[PDB]
Order: structure tokens, then C-alpha cells, then sequence
């Protein structure tokens, strides 16, 4: 998938996690987010099209997806423990990472 | 698995590699360690729970696991060539990476 | 596979990409390169055999493969969209990453 | 997935189909829509929650998804023949089926 | 399986759902029912053996199973959300569909 | 596959069923017919190209494939019971459905 | 799955074996009995709910199911040898093993 | 895998079951114990290395592990029934079987 | 498969193990013996064809094969530990178990 | 499948290749032909039923399928490169091999 | 497997086919022979060890196995049609091919 | 793959086999050669583009790949026996076949 739709997947599923009332819906939504974040790591955003592949901005862009992937995996562990409110709280914390990347590069 | 048990897997299997005679036992122990390290990369240790996900400490934490994961993979290559003594020597070298992370974050 | 043969896979398939006239062969070549680069990330090059695994040199070496893996995945996305000339141009741009590592560490 | 998110999948992927320039992305989008429509056939919409399951309203609701599923499969056949503009035109014609159900039951 | 035994599976597992405490047992019982209903859709009951395949009775027969299959799927969705009481209530509603078909064709 | 070749598959295999003298050849031929009928359900015949997707003719066209798929499944059950003459008789009865659709729409 | 329903599977499939007129229904019924018996082997019967898990009663219960499993497989063997009537006689013989455990723990 | 490490897996996972607060960690721990016990069943203990493989000692050792396997599965059954505290009590009960074999062969 | 030929597989592979000069042929031969013994366990020997399936004779026959299976696995264990000569000695030891059952039922 | 139906598969799919306007359908048709020709290599034609299996006639018959299989694989390579007209021309050249065998042995 | 044991498999299973009553036993025996013949095709017999790989003897050797492999496949077709006597007659015909090769190269 | 790259695969891997010091590297390299040789059998070399598909040159070309595939399979058997020097010697002998085809057709 392209970067735009990977963002649709992250956003759409993150909103279902907030609305959910059970661990299974949360785990399923987080699984879809994990695959979108894994795919997105390799993209180049439009604001960075002219930078070199080794620029600090592109290293910083990749670091943001590393952070996001790790936090999604940690939320998945909580959902697998049937700790639904804890997983939802971890999914909310994820938005700090979404926000930080958007501020600089979206 | 949670971080504690990933550390059980790392520590337990590293001891077997040191005492192993044949490459089949080193190979399976390394394979178990590889999976534990790939899982632990995504964790947040207790002492860093309140740091930001992009903090230099959490970045350094994840660097530790990249170094560990790469070193286990290199040791696994030697084990698949049936180079037991070389694989055990690569395993022994890993400990510097274990110790360095513990000193800072355990 | 060992580092040397991963470089064989990269070199051989990149030559085929330059000469291709259809998206299918570009895709197949890029997929092989992706797997070769994934594997090579964990290697330690000769010129670096006596540096520490956490050294700035080994960290930079892994950075080069991250950049390479990302660019290959982006080229693969172009090829899967049947944009043969554009994937070829992305493949040609890989050489800046190949040369930069080689100058430092080959 | 629930009815609401199946509609998300339909809406999101249909927008990507309109904007696509290659058969590959059209195919991938249609496949996701096919799975969403398959799943939604078994749902009961809000406006129909108090009708009998054998009611002419619920029978008509399922008829709409049968028609939708068939049209998506036909569009997918066009996309698999690499007829991008023709699959896009078949996708655009889906909207008559979307609107007709929505007018009655959304 | 023949139609008789599909009916065994439907009747037996519906009784378990009514008495079940946990969602795992409701989920597996519904899964068994779903497979039995999907199989029974293709059958011809004894009393309709000499009707034409397009007869209004055989069409009505297959409509009964479409209604049943959809209702089981909706109940299975609730069970996968761990909503035991709601799933059991959806299961209980199924019986109208069982009874309506039996009255006409058993 | 397209509608024409799905018809080749139905016709070719139905003739082998008549010639067969064992259950295995019959079951294999019926399995191929089932997949062709499943695929064909989504097509639009040339005589109906101008009708709307919800027209009664297109509903009637889909009903014919429903009937055919159900009868193929029933024949498959007999072949699986090693009831070869019974399965062949059921395959002959299938031609009433082929005929009825051809009369109106071929 | 729950012990009571595994018993249902054993009882019902024995009825079908007794009525069957072909090897493949007998084989399919014996296969389902075999799965049900292997799942039942891990259950605790209501009347042994307070014995300890290493009690002679729980070891004897599990042994009882292990012997049933061996006899089911031996009957399945005969059916694969195409000895339908011998397989049916063997299945009928199971009832002595069923009753033996029932006298003790049902 | 080597007998000593299978023992490690049994011991460590028992510690995690005792501390667990949710069914799924208990289930995951019991599943790993089950695999470790089935692999240990094929080992020869150091103190029986010179007995013959059909000796009463080796048959009793293998029987001992077969009984542990049955008790592990029975505990896993309870956990799948969502009886977390009962599954934990059952796991605690295993220690009598562990100690029984240890007295003889450890 | 038929009991007599499973015996062929046991006998022939024992001859190959005795002649082998490498672990992997020994492992491959022991694996085939293990499969043959597990398939033979479900057979009825000609001389027990009229005993009842719960007779002591049929339980003892099945028990006999269960013990052979355990000893084959224990030999396979040694071979995976790269103890080729010990695995060959263990395989040679099987003949006492072969002869024991033969005296009774061959 | 028998020889006759393999020839059906060859004939039917070769007609579709001639009429195709996209690489996808050519590829699918060639793949079916490949499997048909693979299967037919082992057949004995009627006109040769009384020759010896090592006869120059049967050897020549197999040579014809080797030549046919090779040409189909070469056509498939062209189709996988999206060279539709070139694969069609390779398919048309197959007919020299079809006719040459038919003249001798059909 | 080495050539000797492939010959064990051929000879052993051919004897079972001659004495078999049902098609299931002929079918599995033929399947075993087919795999043994496909493997033996690649071997070099002792008496030809010093001939060139393109020698007329090694070519004739491989022709023998092509004839054998084709004949086994034809016999397997008859067995899959449940034509036991015809399959056994095709198997018996194979022996000319066995004998012809042995006379020259055993 | 095309014939040129299949030759790269044969050549590249054959050189690694000579350098190897363990059976695993040799077996892995031989596995890649086997797949390349299987693919190459269907090609037409440039020097033979004008010959007919049944010409003696094209039969001779296919014979060369037959010989190569058989010898690769024999080398694989030795590598699987952990006979590393023997497998390497067999891989060297393979070059006679490479040479003979190149002399005539490259
Ligand atoms: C960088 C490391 C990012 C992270 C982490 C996340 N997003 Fe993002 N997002 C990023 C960019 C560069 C862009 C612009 C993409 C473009 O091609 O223009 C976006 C865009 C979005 C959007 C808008 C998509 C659209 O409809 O055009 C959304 C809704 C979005 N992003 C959501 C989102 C969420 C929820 C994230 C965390 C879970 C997240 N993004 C992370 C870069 C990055
Ligand atoms: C950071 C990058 C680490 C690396 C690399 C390794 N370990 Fe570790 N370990 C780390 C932390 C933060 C912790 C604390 C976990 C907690 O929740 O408190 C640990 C813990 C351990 C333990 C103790 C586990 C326990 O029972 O509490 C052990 C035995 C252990 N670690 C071993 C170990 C080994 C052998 C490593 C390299 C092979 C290794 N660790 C790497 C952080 C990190
Ligand atoms: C570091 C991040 C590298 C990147 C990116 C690429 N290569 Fe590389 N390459 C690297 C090293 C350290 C070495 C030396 C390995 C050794 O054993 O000394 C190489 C070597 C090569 C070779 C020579 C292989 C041989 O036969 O000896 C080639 C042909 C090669 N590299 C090609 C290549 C290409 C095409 C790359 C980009 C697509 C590329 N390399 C990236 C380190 C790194
Ligand atoms: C009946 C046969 C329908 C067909 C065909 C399509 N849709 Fe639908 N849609 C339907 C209902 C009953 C509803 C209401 C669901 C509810 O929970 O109230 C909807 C809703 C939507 C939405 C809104 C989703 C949301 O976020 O609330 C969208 C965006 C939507 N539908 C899009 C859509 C498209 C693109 C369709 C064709 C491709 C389509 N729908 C078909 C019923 C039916
Ligand atoms: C038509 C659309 C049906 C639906 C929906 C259900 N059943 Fe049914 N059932 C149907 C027929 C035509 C028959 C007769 C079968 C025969 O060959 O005579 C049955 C039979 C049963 C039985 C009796 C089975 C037996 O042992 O003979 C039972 C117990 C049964 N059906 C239960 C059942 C349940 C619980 C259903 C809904 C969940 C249900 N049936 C639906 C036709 C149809
Ligand atoms: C509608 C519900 C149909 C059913 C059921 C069957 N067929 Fe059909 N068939 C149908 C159409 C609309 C057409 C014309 C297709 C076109 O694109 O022109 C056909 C065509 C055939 C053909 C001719 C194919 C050709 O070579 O052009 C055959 C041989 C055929 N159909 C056979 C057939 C059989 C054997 C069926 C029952 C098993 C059957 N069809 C069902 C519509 C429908
Ligand atoms: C012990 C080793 C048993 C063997 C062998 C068989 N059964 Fe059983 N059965 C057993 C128990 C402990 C129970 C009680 C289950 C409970 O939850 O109370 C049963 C019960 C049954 C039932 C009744 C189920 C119900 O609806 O209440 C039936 C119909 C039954 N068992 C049948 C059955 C058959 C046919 C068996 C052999 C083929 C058989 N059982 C074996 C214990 C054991
Ligand atoms: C026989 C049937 C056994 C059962 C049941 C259990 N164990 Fe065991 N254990 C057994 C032996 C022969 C040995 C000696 C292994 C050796 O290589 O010397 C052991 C050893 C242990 C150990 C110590 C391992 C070590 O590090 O030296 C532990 C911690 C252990 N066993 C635990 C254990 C548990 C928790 C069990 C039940 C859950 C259990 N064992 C069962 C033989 C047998
Ligand atoms: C009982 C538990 C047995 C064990 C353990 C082994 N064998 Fe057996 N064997 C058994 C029976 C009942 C029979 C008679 C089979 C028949 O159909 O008549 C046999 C037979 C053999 C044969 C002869 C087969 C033949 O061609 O007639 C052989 C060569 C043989 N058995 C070998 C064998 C070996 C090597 C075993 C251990 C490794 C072994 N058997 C175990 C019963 C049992
Ligand atoms: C020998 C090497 C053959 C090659 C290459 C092809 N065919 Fe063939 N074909 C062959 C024989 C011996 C027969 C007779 C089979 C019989 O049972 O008598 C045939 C038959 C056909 C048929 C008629 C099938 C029927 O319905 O009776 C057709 C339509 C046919 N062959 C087509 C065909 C095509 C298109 C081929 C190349 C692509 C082809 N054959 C190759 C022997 C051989
Ligand atoms: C050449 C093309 C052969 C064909 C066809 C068959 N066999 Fe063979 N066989 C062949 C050789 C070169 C050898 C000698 C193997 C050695 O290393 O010495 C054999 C050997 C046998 C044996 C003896 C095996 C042993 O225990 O030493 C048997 C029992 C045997 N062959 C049987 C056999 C059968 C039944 C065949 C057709 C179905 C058959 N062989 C074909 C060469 C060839
Ligand atoms: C015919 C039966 C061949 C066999 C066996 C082998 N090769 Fe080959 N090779 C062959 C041809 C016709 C060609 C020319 C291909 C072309 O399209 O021009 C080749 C070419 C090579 C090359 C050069 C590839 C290149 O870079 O252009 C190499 C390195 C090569 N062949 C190696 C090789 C090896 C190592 C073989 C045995 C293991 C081998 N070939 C077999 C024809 C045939
Ligand atoms: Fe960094
Ligand atoms: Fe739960
Ligand atoms: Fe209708
Ligand atoms: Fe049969
Ligand atoms: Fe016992
Ligand atoms: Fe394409
Ligand atoms: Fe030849
Ligand atoms: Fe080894
Ligand atoms: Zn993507
Ligand atoms: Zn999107
Ligand atoms: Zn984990
Ligand atoms: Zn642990
Ligand atoms: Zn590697
Ligand atoms: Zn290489
Ligand atoms: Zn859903
Ligand atoms: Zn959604
Ligand atoms: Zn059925
Ligand atoms: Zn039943
Ligand atoms: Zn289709
Ligand atoms: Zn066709
Ligand atoms: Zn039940
Ligand atoms: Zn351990
Ligand atoms: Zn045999
Ligand atoms: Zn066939
Ligand atoms: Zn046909
Ligand atoms: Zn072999
Ligand atoms: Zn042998
Ligand atoms: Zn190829
Ligand atoms: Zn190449």
C-alpha cells in the first residue's frame, strides 16, 4: 500500500480501538495498525522528497515509525492479556508519536 | 511474552550454549534467543516507564537490542555452518551487550 | 547466506534491473535484493571486525542497510504499480547508498 | 468486522480506485471491497432492527449485497485483465447500488 | 454430511449455547452451526423431492437457510466480542427460523 | 475465468461424468463444475448487458446459478458416498437448470 | 470442547455407523469419534471434580479414553481396508468400553 | 531438545502460572509445558543411561511423563473453560508428579 | 497401511541403521520406523482376528507397539544428539521388543 | 486425468490464447496446458497399445511431450514478461508439435 | 534414499500389489513406487560408475526409469479409478522393464 | 528466470561449493542449482534459435540439462549424508557437463 492509505489504516483502526469494549476488537485493530506501520517505514513523505536518503530528516522519519511499531506491539501484548482498558490507554499514548511526526513532516 | 520472560529465555539458553557439545543444541538455543530478543525490542523497562518514547534512553534501549539481535544472527550463521566453537565464542561476546544495557536500565 | 554472497545477489540483480523491459522481472529482481539486504544488516564487515558492536562505525553500517532496505521497498512499490522506468530509476539511485558504504567500509 | 467498518472499507477503497493509474492498485482495492461486502451481507441495519428476519425489507437488504458482490467480482475480472479504465468505470457504476440501498435503509 | 445430521448439529449445539457460561463455548457451538447451515442449504428435503429445482418451495427452502446463515453469523460476531448474553439472545431468536421451515417442509 | 470458459468447464466435465464408471472420476469432474459455477454467478450475459444490475432478469440469472450450485453439491455428496449411478443420475437432472437458463438468456 | 458434547459426538456417530451403507460414511463417522475421544481425554468428569489430578481415578479415566481411542482407530483401519461390515461390527463392540467407564464415572 | 532444558521450561512456566492474573498467560504457559513434557518423554535420564531401553525403569520414566502430559492437558482444559483460579490450582498440583519422578530418577 | 508391510518397514530400516555411517541416514531410518510403528498400532493381527477389541490381547498388542514407539523415539533422540554409535546400539536393542511381541502374536 | 481430457485442456486453452487481449489470460491458459501436457507424457495412445514400452514409437511419443512442455514453458516466460503478442506467437508455433504427433500417433 | 533402498521399495511394494484385494492398498503401493522410481532416475549404478555422464549406457539407464515412471503413473491412474485387476495387470507388465535393466546394468 | 540468470545461479553457487567447509552450505548451494537447472531445461539458446523444436540439437540441449539435474541430485544425496568432501568432488565432476554443452551451444 502507499503511505496515504497506510495512514487511513492507522487512523481508522485507532478510532475503533477507542470505541471498543472488548479485547478481541482491540487486538484485531492493533494487528492491522502493525502491518500498516511496517509498510509505511519505507516511504518518503512529500515534504521530504528532495532530501537525500541518508539525511537526518529521513533517519528521523524512520525513527518515528520504529517508535510507533514498538508501541503498537506493546499495546498488542496488553490486549492479548485481555487487559482492555490498559490496551486502550496504551493506544491513546501512541498519538504522541503520530503527532510528533505530523508536526515536522506532514 | 513479557520482558522478564524474554530475559529468562536469553539467560537460560546462553548457559546451554556455553556447555554444548554439538551444533544442533547451539543452533536451537540461538534460535530461541533470537525470538526473545526480537520480542524484547518492543518493550519499555520499568525504570524508563515515564520517559518519552523518543527519549534518548528509549532510543539507546532499542539500540541495545539491535546490537543484540545482529550478534545472535551472526552467531546463528556460524552454528548453521556447524562451527560450534566459533559460535560459542560469538555467544560469549554477546555478554558485553547484556551487561551494558543492564548497567544503565535494569 | 554470508555477506559476500548477499553482495553477489545485490550486484547481479541490479544489473538485470537496468536491462529489463518489463515490470515482472524488475519486481522479481528487487525481491531478491530485499532479502539479501535484510540478511546483510546483521553482518560485520572485515574492516570492522575489531570495532565494538556498539561502535559508531557498526551503527553507521547498519544505518546504511536500513536506508538500502527502505529504498528497495520503495522501488518494489513502483514496480508493483507497473511503473517500470520509474522503478529502474529508483534502482539506479540505490547506487549512491552502495557506493557510500563501500567507500567507508568495503 | 461490524457493518460500520465494512462501509469504511468500501468507501475508502472506492476512492482509491477512482484515483488509481495502474491495474495493481485497482485489483487490491476491489479485493478488500469484496471481503467487506461478503461480511456485510449478514448484518442487520439499524433502521431494520425490529423487522422480522424473513421480512421483505431484510430480503431486499441481502439482495443489495448480492448485487454489490457480483458487480465487484466483475470489476475484479476486468482489473485482472489489466483493463484499468474499464474496471474504474465498473467501480463507478457500483455507486448506483450503494445509493439505492442507502436511500432505503441507511 | 446429510441433511438429517446437519439438523443434529444445529439442534445439539443450540442447546449448549442456551446453557453456556463462557464465550469460548458459545463461539465454537456457533461455528459448528454455521458449517451445518452452509451445508444444508444445498439439500432437498424428502417432502420436496419431486418439486422442480426452481419451484417456489425449493426457493423458499433456500431462503430459510440464507436467513439462518446470516443470523448465525450475526450471533457469532457477538460471541467474538465476548458478549455471551447478547449472543445467547441472538441464538434464541434463531428458533423462529427453524420453526417456520419445519412447519412447511419437515 | 470468463463466462464462456466457465461454460466450457461445465459442459466438458458433465460429459465425462456420463461416461465414467467410478466415483472418483465423477467426484473430480463435479469439483471442477462447482468452481466454474461459483465463478459464473457474478457474470453478466450478452443478452442482458443493458439491463440494470437489480433487474428481475439479473436476479433470475443469479437464481439459476444458485440452483445449479446446490444441485452440484448434492451430486457431490452422492459421489462421496460411492453411489456412482445415483450421482450420475443427479448430474443428468442438472441439465434442466442448464436448459432453463439457456432458453431465456443464451 | 466440553466433555458432555464430546459424548454427544460419540453417541450420534455410532448411530450413523450402524445405519450406514458405504465405507466412506463409516470412515467419516469413525474419524469424528476419534477426534471427540481425544478431546474428551483431557476433561475432568463432574463426579471426579474433587479428586486430585494424579488420583487413580483420573489416571484410570484417561486410560479408559486412551483404550477407546485405540479401538476406534482399529475400527477405522478395517473401514480403510474396505471391510464395511467388519468395521460396523467393531464399532458396535465399542459399547462395552463406553458402558465400562460409565459404570465408574458417569 | 535436551532433557535438562525441558525441565527448565516446566519449572519456569509453573512460576509464571502461579503469578498470572489472566487466562491467556496461563494457557500460553501450560501450552509450553505440554510441548516440553512431550519432548522430554523421548529422553534418557543420566541415571538410567546404562539400563536397557525396555527396562522397567525406562518404561516407568516414559509412563511418568505420559501421566504428567495428561494432567497438564487437564489443567489447560480448565483454562480454556475460563476457570483461571482452578487452572492455577491444578498446575500447583503438578508438583506431586514432578517430585514423584525426581525421587526415582533425578 | 497394512500391518505386514509396516513390519517390512521396521525390518528393512533396522538393516540400514546397522550399516549406516552417518547420523542423518540413522535419523531418516528411525523416523520411518516411527511412522510405521504408529500405523501398525491400529492394526489387528491375523491371530487376534476373533478376539474382542477390548480383549487383554488387543490391549496388550497396542501397548506393545506403544512401548516400541517410545524406544524408537529415544533412539532418535540420541541420533539428534549426534551420538550415532549410541543410536545404532539403541536400535539394535529394539529386537528384544520385536521378538517379545512376535512370541505372543506372530 | 486421462489422455482424452488432457487433449481437451490443450485444445480449449489454446483457442483462448489466440483470442486473448491481455497477458493475464494467456498466462492462466498456458499454466493449464502445462499441467495437461505433464500428465499426458505418461499415457499410451490407442494406436500404440500393443507396442513395447521401450519401443522407438513410445520413446518418440514421450519426446513429443517433452518438446511440447518445453515450448509451453517458454511461452509462459514470455507471458510473465507481459509480452502478450509474443506469447501468442509462441503458442501458435506449438501447433507444429501438436500436428506432428497427431499425424504419427493420433 | 540410495539406489539400493529405492529398489527395496520397488520390489517390496510390487509384491503387495500382486496380492492386494482393494484399490486403497494398490494405490498407496503404486504411490510409494512412483517416488522410489523418480528418485532412482538420478542415480549411477556401480557397474557404470566410470562411464561418462553422457555415455550411451547412462542414457539407456535413465531411459529405463522414464519407461518405469510412466508405466507406474499409468497403473496409478487405473488404481484411482478403482480398477484393481486392471491396475494389477499393469503392475505385472512393469517387470519386463525391471528385468531388462537388471540384465544390462545390475 | 531467463537462461542467462539461471547460468549466473549455477556458476555463482558452484564456486561457493568449492570454497565451503561444511555440508549445510554445500546442500543449500546445490538446492539453488537444482532449481536453476530445472528452469533452464525449457530454454532455447541463441545459437539454436533457428533450429526446429524437434531438431537433434535441441534434443541434445535438453539431454545436457537432464544429465546436469541428475548429477546435482546425486551430489545433494552426498551432502545430505554429511559427506562434504565427496559432495564437493561430485560438484567438480559436474563441470564436465557444463563444459560439453558450452562447447557446442554457447
Ligand atoms: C511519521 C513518522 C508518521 C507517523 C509516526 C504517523 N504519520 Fe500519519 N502521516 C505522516 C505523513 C508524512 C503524512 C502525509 C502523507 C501524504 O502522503 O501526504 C501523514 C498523513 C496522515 C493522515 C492523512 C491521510 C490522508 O487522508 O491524506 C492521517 C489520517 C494520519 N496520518 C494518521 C496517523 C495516525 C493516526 C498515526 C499514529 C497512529 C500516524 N499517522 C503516524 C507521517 C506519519
Ligand atoms: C537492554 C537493551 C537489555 C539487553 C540487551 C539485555 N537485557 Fe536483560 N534485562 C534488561 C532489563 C531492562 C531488565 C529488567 C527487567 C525487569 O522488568 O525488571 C533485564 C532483566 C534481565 C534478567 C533478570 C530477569 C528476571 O528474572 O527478573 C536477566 C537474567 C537478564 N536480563 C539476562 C540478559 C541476558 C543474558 C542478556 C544478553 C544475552 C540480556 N539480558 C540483554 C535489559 C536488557
Ligand atoms: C554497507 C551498508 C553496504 C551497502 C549498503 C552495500 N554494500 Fe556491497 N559491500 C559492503 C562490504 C563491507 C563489502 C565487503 C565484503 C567483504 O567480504 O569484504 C561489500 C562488497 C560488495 C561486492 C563484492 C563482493 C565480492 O564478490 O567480493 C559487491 C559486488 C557489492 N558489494 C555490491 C553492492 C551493491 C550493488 C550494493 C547496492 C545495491 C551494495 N553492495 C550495498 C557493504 C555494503
Ligand atoms: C445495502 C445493501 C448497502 C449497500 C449495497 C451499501 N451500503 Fe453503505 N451503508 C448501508 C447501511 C445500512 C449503512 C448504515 C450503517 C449504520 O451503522 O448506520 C451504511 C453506511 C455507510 C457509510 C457510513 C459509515 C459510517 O462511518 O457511519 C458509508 C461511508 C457507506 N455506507 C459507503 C458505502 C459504499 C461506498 C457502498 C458501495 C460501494 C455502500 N456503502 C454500499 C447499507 C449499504
Ligand atoms: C429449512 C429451511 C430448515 C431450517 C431453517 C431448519 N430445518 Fe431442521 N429440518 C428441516 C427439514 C426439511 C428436516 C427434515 C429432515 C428429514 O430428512 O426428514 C429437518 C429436521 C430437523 C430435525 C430432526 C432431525 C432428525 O433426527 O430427523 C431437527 C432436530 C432439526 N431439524 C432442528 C433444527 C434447528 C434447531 C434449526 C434452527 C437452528 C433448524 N432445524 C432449521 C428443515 C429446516
Ligand atoms: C444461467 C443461469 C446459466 C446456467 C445455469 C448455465 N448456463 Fe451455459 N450459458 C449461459 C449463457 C448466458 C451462455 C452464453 C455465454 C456467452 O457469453 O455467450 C451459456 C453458454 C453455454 C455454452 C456455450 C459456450 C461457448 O462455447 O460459447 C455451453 C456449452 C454451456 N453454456 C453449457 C452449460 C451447461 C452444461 C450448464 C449446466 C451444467 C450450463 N451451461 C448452465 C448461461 C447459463
Ligand atoms: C470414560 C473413559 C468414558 C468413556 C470411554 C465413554 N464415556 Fe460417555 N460419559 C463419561 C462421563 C464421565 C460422562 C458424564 C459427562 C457429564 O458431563 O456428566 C459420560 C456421559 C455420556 C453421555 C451423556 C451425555 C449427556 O447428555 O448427559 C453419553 C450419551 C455418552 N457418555 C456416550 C458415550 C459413548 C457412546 C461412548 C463410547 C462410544 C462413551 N460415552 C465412552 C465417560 C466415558
Ligand atoms: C520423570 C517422569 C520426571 C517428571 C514427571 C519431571 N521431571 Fe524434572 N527431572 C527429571 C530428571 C531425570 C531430571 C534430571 C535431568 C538431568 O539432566 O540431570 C530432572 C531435573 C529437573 C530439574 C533440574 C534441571 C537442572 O537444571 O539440573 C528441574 C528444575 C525439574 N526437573 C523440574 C521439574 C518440574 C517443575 C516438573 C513438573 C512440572 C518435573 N521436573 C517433572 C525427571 C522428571
Ligand atoms: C507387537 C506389538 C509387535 C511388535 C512390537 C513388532 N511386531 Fe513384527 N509382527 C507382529 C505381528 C502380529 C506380525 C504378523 C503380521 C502378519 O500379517 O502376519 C509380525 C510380523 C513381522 C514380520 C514378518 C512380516 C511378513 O512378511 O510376514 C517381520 C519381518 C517383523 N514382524 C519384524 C518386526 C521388527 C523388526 C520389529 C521391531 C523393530 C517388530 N516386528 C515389532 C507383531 C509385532
Ligand atoms: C503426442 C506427443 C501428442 C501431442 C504433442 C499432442 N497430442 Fe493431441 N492427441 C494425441 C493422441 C495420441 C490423441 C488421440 C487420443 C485418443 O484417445 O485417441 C490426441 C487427441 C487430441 C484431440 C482429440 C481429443 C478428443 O476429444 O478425442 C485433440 C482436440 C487434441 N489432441 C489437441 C491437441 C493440441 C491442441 C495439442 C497441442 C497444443 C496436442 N493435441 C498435442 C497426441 C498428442
Ligand atoms: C534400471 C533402469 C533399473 C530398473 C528399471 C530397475 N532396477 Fe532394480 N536395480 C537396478 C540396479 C542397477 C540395481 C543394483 C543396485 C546396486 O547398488 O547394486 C538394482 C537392484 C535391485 C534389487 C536388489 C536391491 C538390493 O537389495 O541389493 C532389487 C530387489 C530390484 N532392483 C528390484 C527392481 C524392481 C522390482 C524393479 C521394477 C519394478 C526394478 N528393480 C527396476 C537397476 C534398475
Ligand atoms: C546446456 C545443456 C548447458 C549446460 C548443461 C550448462 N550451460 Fe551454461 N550456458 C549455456 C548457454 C547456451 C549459455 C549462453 C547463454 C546465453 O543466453 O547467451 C550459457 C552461459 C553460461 C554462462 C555465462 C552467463 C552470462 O553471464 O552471460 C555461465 C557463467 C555458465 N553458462 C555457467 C554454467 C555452469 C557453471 C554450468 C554447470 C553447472 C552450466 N553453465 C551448464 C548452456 C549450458
Ligand atoms: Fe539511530
Ligand atoms: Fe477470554
Ligand atoms: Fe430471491
Ligand atoms: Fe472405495
Ligand atoms: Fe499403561
Ligand atoms: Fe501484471
Ligand atoms: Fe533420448
Ligand atoms: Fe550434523
Ligand atoms: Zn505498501
Ligand atoms: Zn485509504
Ligand atoms: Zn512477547
Ligand atoms: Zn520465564
Ligand atoms: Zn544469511
Ligand atoms: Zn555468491
Ligand atoms: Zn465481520
Ligand atoms: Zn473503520
Ligand atoms: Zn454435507
Ligand atoms: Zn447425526
Ligand atoms: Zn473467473
Ligand atoms: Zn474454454
Ligand atoms: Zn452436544
Ligand atoms: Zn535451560
Ligand atoms: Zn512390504
Ligand atoms: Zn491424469
Ligand atoms: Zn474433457
Ligand atoms: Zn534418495
Ligand atoms: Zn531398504
Ligand atoms: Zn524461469
Ligand atoms: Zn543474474
Amino acid at each position: 500500500a502507499d503511505l496515504e492509505h497506510n495512514m487511513h489504516t492507522l487512523n481508522d483502526n485507532l478510532k475503533h480501538i477507542e470505541k471498543a469494549d472488548n479485547a478481541t476488537t482491540v487486538k484485531d485493530a492493533l494487528t492491522k495498525m502493525q502491518a500498516a506501520a511496517q509498510d509505511a517505514w519505507s516511504a518518503t513523505p512529500p515534504k521530504l522528497e528532495d532530501k537525500s536518503p541518508d539525511s537526518p530528516e529521513m533517519s528521523d522519519f524512520r525513527c518515528g515509525f520504529w517508535e510507533l511499531i514498538g508501541q503498537i506491539n506493546a499495546a498488542l501484548h496488553l490486549a492479548k492479556q485481555c487487559k482492555v482498558k490498559e490496551a486502550q490507554a496504551a493506544a491513546e499514548q501512541l498519538k504522541t508519536t503520530c503527532n510528533a511526526c505530523h508536526q515536522k513532516y506532514r
